[PDB]
């Protein structure tokens, strides 16, 4: 019971739906102690490598990271979940999103994200005025 | 299994922490469809009783609704899942916060919140630089 990746079938869904307009992607991680690669680190330090090398991708493709908080307390919700990331990632398109899925440099540094995360939740959401 | 409102205990815990800064109200709100009012209306009419009664006091102690998106998909998470509200909402101080909880029009405005919703989270951050 610990979602780590998206499903063939939701991802479908996902490239389905493309609106114009830009996406934010409201990212809960919650990282495992030790890290669970086939082949010694801890978690934290196996999503830092994750995110030393997926940024640059991001960066071209024109990812920004708009907002981002440090957990503190879960004043609503059950006391066992507690996230270690919260952060929300903007993207200028759906198309923005996917090609980055697919380049070669982020399908290898999404294997070091596969083995720090303990549990994630990824949602997306279309901005709208405050 | 639905989280409304929080906990006496996890409360003391939010009012003790109080460091000097702002905080960030990562805000999850599931609407149920039928409104549970002791005493006809739908769960979306009564949150937004809610909002028209909350938003005069948040505003005097100077909470803000930064950012809010509109749900579209739950790419990473269960399927079960899916928020009818996402916002976060930041509060000068922890002290501000508090003393919207304690006030006379907040205290009967959250009479219609507790009876709009199905399930909700809202998790505390001190916000960073992106």
């Amino acid at each position: 019971t610990g979602h780590i990746d998206p499903t063939k079938e939701v991802f479908a869904q996902f490239r389905a739906n493309d609106r114009e307009g830009p996406i934010h992607m409201l990212n809960l991680v919650r990282l495992r102690p030790r890290a669970a690669y086939p082949d010694e680190t801890t978690g934290a330090e196996a999503y830092a490598a994750y995110g030393r090398d997926s940024g640059p991708v991001f960066e071209r493709l024109g990812g920004k990271v708009v907002w981002q908080g440090q957990f503190e307390l879960m004043l609503i919700g059950p006391q066992d979940e507690h996230w270690d990331h919260v952060f929300i990632a903007e993207y200028p398109s759906v198309a923005a999103f996917v090609e980055m899925i697919r380049d070669p440099v982020y399908r290898e540094a999404v294997k070091h994200r596969q083995a720090a995360v303990e549990d994630s939740r990824l949602i997306r959401l279309k901005p709208l005025k405050p």
